[PDB]
């Protein structure tokens, strides 16, 4: 079911929990400028609709951690989330680790780089999980997304056209059941969102997936070269899910000219279940 | 060999022809604003280094044709290039047809949407073909190319990493031997450049390919949605060359929201040789 405008009240949603718990995770790498506003947008839900909120600090070297703490948030490093396992770089590692630092029956992810996010983001994402039937994953969409419109959607049309109806496959804002998340491998780096989406679909089909309009997104837009690497990992992850061998060769860029090669990973983390 | 700065004189290049001829093709769909300057940048070479110059008018409905004529250019419609074969849409069709409207041993393509192009573009592109050994294809590069850096190069790294060294795989400015071009199929739409590059490489290897710095490119930059479709066709063509089945499903876009689906083609034109 694709929603265009939520309506559930916070109280209705709370009633619908029926014993289920909700954890919220904000992954963060150097987001000192935006993190406070994001935390503040959600913390009023804590001890109510939300049972648990954490910042997964992914190696920040700015004031991200101290500002998050000063916002009353529990901050968890990659190392603290799962200390027995050495840390790998990239976003997917942080999200995967975050499963071990939470216990909610439902887990909600929100990027920490959002500019003044609506306080109803979380309620809007959990709606279908709480009041739906068979929904295990909820993606957000909103109203310029160069990677999404040039890379991910066109590749989905080519290789998983059934997912053509997903407006924001790379959305960093989404919610899912712990049962699902701990049953899926996690792709490395920026491949994580697309992997979760494709894996979910391949395993449960579209009926287990919803998407909700969160309105409009403001975010620290980004340099082309970093987008190159992101696109590369998205590709790697997507090709893998489609049974296609990726060279494992990183994107090289020429900035006469100088050359730089960005890392790409063909290694997923296994389902957090195997870590029990 | 990758050049960074040409030096050949026009006279040296002319001497090097040794009986070989040179045709120049400007494909054009609704470029009334830029076409004159492009024609004017090249016509001084005609009857000298360049034996032949044409505009391949690809269905323009603006003043492209009359302005090109007024610039002294021979204008050739898709229909006139090959009248026995009904016309298909897209850039690849125009370029393929252009082989039948030219007779140069060497063929040079230049996009008609360039803003005040250097008059040495053509000389710089033909340099390696004339003075090199074994070069059959010359690509340009220059100094924001969203499709190139987000789609084509990252996919090449994944699937033909040997072509990672190509700075502008989608460049509309390039030159090649008739022998090569008439021996290759032509991908439809915006897939044409990438197809020619991959096919050339697969068949003759890197040693037959050069790239030359033309400096900097100014061009009528472009709406995201049109870039989506372009990216989609590039993908289709690239997947095909890599032995990967494309769904044939067009990209859909949602502009509440309204939906539009863009065409994609999995059909190449065969080598112009078969039309003999």
């Amino acid at each position: 079911t694709t929603w265009h405008r939520p309506g559930w009240t916070i109280g209705e949603l709370e009633a619908a929990k029926a014993g289920r718990t909700i954890s919220v995770v904000l992954p963060a790498l150097n987001e000192e400028a935006t993190i406070e506003s994001v935390i503040d947008s959600i913390s009023p839900l804590v001890d109510g609709l939300v049972d648990e909120l954490i910042v997964l600090d992914s190696g920040s070297t700015d004031d991200t951690e101290i500002r998050a703490i000063a916002s009353g948030a529990r901050v968890v490093s990659r190392e603290q989330a799962l200390p027995e396992v050495p840390v790998r770089p990239g976003k997917g590692e942080a999200l995967w680790r975050s499963l071990a630092a939470t216990s909610g029956d439902i887990v909600v992810f929100i990027d920490s780089d959002l500019i003044n996010p609506h306080p109803l983001f979380v309620p809007w994402l959990v709606g279908p999980l709480l009041t739906g039937e068979g929904i295990q994953l909820v993606k957000s969409f909103y109203r310029g997304g160069r990677v999404t419109e040039l890379v991910a959607r066109p590749l989905l049309a080519a290789l998983r056209p059934e997912l053509g109806c997903v407006l924001q496959p790379l959305s960093g804002e989404y919610a899912a059941s712990r049962e699902l998340l701990t049953s899926l491998p996690f792709a490395p780096g920026y491949g994580v969102e697309i992997g979760l989406l494709i894996d979910t679909f391949d395993r449960l089909g579209l009926d287990a997936i919803a998407q909700v309009n969160l309105g409009v997104r403001a975010h620290r837009n980004r340099p082309l070269d970093e987008l190159g690497a992101m696109s590369r990992q998205v590709i790697a992850t997507l090709l893998s899910r489609c049974g296609i061998p990726d060279s494992g060769v990183g994107l090289t860029q020429f900035l006469d000219y100088t050359r730089h090669t960005w890392p790409v990973s063909l290694v997923d983390r296994p389902p957090m279940k195997v870590m029990r």
